[PDB]
């Protein structure tokens, strides 16, 4: 386990934890999912959270979030949701996520990232070196 993998999980947690209180609620999960073209019901949001909510408190904290990711890395069923996430980042549908597309999507998600931070994200996910993130590279970024 490296500092960087922790920092990537932390970056992902803060994207869902909109108010920074340390827990992800159904409302925060719901607003992030709608920003990615989804429309989950109140019942689906509660069921999604209950699957990963180890205690009964109804919200996801940082350890639960990490356990959620470790289970999903062992269970290779969630390809569909990664494909659906790819569709939102790849705005023009050409098979590549450009830095401009990532910048636009992160700004939509209420994220104040510098242009260098956006570039860093593209470069870290980029495997072939073309300066863009194709589907295969997006999968590897999501699943490690
Ligand atoms: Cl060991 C390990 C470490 C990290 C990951 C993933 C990840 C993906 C989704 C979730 Cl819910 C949690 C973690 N990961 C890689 C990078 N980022 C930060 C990343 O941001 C970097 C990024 C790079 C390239 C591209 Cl094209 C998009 C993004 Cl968002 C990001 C990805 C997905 C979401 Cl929903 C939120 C975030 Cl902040 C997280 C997986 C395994
Ligand atoms: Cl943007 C996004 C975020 C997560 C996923 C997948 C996933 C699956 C395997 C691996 Cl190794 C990495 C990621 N995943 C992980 C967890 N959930 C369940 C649920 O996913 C909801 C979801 C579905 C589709 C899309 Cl496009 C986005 C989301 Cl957030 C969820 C996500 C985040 C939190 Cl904080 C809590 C939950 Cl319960 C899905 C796909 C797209
Ligand atoms: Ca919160
Ligand atoms: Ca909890
Ligand atoms: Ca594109
Ligand atoms: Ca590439």
């Amino acid at each position: 386990l490296t500092e960087e993998q922790i920092a990537e999980f932390k970056e992902a947690f803060s994207l869902f934890d909109k108010d920074g209180d340390g827990t992800i609620t159904t409302k925060e999960l719901g607003t992030v999912m709608r920003s990615l073209g989804q429309n989950p019901t109140e019942a689906e949001l509660q069921d999604m959270i209950n699957e990963v909510d180890a205690d009964g408190n109804g919200t996801i904290d940082f350890p639960e979030f990490l356990t959620m990711m470790a289970r999903k890395m062992k269970d290779t069923d969630s390809e569909e949701e990664i494909r659906e996430a790819f569709r939102v980042f790849d705005k023009d549908g050409n098979g590549y996520i450009s830095a401009a597309e990532l910048r636009h999507v992160m700004t939509n998600l209420g994220e104040k990232l510098t242009d260098e931070e956006v570039d860093e994200m593209i470069r870290e996910a980029d495997i072939d070196g073309d300066g863009q993130v194709n589907y295969e590279e997006f999968v590897q970024m999501m699943t490690a």
